[PDB]
């Protein structure tokens, strides 16, 4: 079994810590950053139809010191090792409807246990 | 006058979201209800941004599905438009369940969508 | 059939421009977007496996007042009236490979004739 | 000391792309070769960016997969990396081909790939 809850970090030097996940999948966190170090709390969920040895899952980020809030979504995998393999969707505060299209950004990121 | 989560929210294939309070750390929940004429219904859970408390906050929140081993990200911003509605633009990550590692590249979908109120 | 070539436009008042599809895909054409108004080109393929009705597509702009690039791609649809739904991810330029993970923005865009 | 589109790459998945010359409007041609242990190669055509003659570019390509209805974008930049490799750091679009306008929404991946030379 693959789970989220433990202490993570990806290739940047994140640290992410996630705690335990109630039986409909859901969690809460820290995602901690550099920019001098910020902390700021994820709130997510995690598949548990079919109990699935390695999950499909998604969280968002409220970033504290920042309008803007990201959001991850992937898979907890095993490769003995476990790797959450993830993509994501940052979004810019802007500050009229007109300027949307140009308020999101894409990504990816690999995490594994610290 | 603010834009806020709370509520019942539509789009242009006939979902009906429904979300509850916004509490003092813009933490929130809700409902996903969609056509799959039969309807299921998913918990979604999130957030929307509290920083400078903003007329139209960015927000982002998760779709577990009841009926799939998928999972869904929404994010975006709740824009007051022109002529005083207000509009949620989002766009969305759909990951799909895959059993090897190898197959991950192909397991993630992208698209929008534009919510009202209902 | 719905070709690519010819007259179309968004809902951002914009004015593309594509030229002869050749029996390999290929197509060249322009792309004209508000700043004023400037024009830029555009390359691109359809795909012609099974000679498809509704075929899927893509192109890249080279902005010709910026450092950056945009791709789209999507499929030409039939409703009697064509329309193009695209997505797209736009490139900025950033000076340090260590800075490519805020480069990439992720949209839309819903074509039809002028 | 200049990043150049032109030649032979590869990635993670040992696919090889190969890149004709750069023309003056920053035109250019290849090849995408990948395993389909069954290999298939199809026609790619893009542009990379002019505009302050840049040492690491911006570019864009479209891959007319010989073997199927779909069509995949890819976007990046040519980097110099610390130890003097040239890398392409890109992300793209996979566009499969669907029957209805309804079904749009579930037809477009996105995800990421990194380029060395071969
Ligand atoms: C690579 C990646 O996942 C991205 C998505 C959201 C991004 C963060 C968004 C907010 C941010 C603002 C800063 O000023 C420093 C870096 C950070 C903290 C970003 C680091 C890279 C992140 C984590
Ligand atoms: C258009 C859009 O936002 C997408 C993102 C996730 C998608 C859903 C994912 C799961 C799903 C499975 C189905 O068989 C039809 C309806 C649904 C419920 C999808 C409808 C469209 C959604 C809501
Ligand atoms: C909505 C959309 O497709 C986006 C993707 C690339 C975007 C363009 C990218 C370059 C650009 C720079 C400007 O200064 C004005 C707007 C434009 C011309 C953009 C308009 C919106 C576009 C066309
Ligand atoms: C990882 C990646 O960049 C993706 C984007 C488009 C993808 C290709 C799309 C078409 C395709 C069909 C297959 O059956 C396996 C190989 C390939 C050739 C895919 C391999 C991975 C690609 C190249
Ligand atoms: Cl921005
Ligand atoms: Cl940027």
């Amino acid at each position: 079994k693959c789970s989220l809850t433990g202490k993570w970090t990806n290739r940047m030097n994140h640290n992410m810590t996630i705690g335990a996940v109630n039986s409909r999948g859901e969690f809460t966190g820290t995602y901690i950053a550099t920019v001098e170090i910020k902390e700021s709390p994820l709130h997510g969920t995690q598949n548990t139809i079919n109990k699935r040895t390695q999950p499909t899952f998604g969280f968002t980020v409220n970033w504290k010191f920042s309008e803007s809030t990201t959001v991850f979504t992937g898979q907890c995998f095993i490769d003995g090792k476990e790797v959450l393999k993830t993509m994501w969707l940052l979004r810019s505060s802007v500050n009229d409807i007109g300027d949307d299209w140009k308020a999101t950004r894409v990504g990816y990121n690999i995490f594994t246990r610290l």
